[PDB]
């Protein structure tokens, strides 16, 4: 899976340690191991959710077959909203995440793409 | 609608208040309240632009309903030009847009989605 | 083209004017001329890759036409970790690409979009 986090806070108010947390989280909510996930954190951004600029933060979510339906999608959403709003202090309304199914024939490695694989 | 805009402006070249205005122009063009607007804006990276490193920016727009039809993007991206060239003080040549449908599906918000508000 | 890297490399550890390298590279591989593509470097960010956070980095590949086939991306895939394991001295599984394929009426080029040119 692949995990992007946009957000406001400065690098020096998130975590130390929050892109690894968040490989362990992710391998457990959507049931990959954690050697298959992949985070980005990017901070200090400029950004406005909701019309408002007090902290937030965005996730985008991408993976193949896990986040294809809003049955699964609910219960990502439920797990990844407890993990974040803990490590991040962050309320529930400050977040939101985005979910994108992704296909073998998209993901590139070691020189091929993953339908050869 | 979720707006991510990319420059290799510096930060301090930025105008203050840009992730603001860019909600209300958003609500304006695209027809939805500002309060369901989010904005990222990310400085000071490192572009090429048609093969240029002049100052440029990159907009990324996604939106339920509303970009799914070159006539609706046609309008949008007619309107997003007139506001960035302005505000960054940037020719038209060195603004590219490109526009993502969403479906409820997609959007996590407050530890559920969409589908289901 | 539109060219997206992400990276935990500090900037100063960026080669001087991998954007523009870059540009030439996907000319040649992606068959589109120089002069088209668009490219976006954000580096310093805190990322795992396979659940590590040893220096990689991730690109993102968007085109019309091109990057839609697992045949077509099997041999671009090829080209661009040759090109990236060498510029940024980083061995091939510290590198996934994703590839995007748009429409016409998803890009957003001098006020209007790109079916109308």
């Amino acid at each position: 899976p692949f995990l992007e986090l946009d957000t406001n806070l400065p690098a020096n108010r998130v975590p130390a340690g929050l892109e690894k947390r968040l490989c362990a989280a992710a391998a457990s909510i959507l049931g990959k191991p954690a050697d298959r996930v992949n985070v980005t954190v990017r901070p200090g951004l400029a950004m406005a959710l909701s019309g408002s600029t007090e902290p937030c933060a965005q996730l985008s979510i991408s993976s193949i077959g896990v986040v294809g339906t809003a049955e699964d999608n609910r219960s990502h959403s439920a797990h990844f909203f407890e993990f974040l709003t803990k490590e991040l202090a962050l309320g529930q309304d400050r977040i939101l995440i985005r979910f994108f199914p992704l296909e073998s024939w998209q993901i590139g490695k070691i020189g091929t793409v993953m339908t050869f694989l």
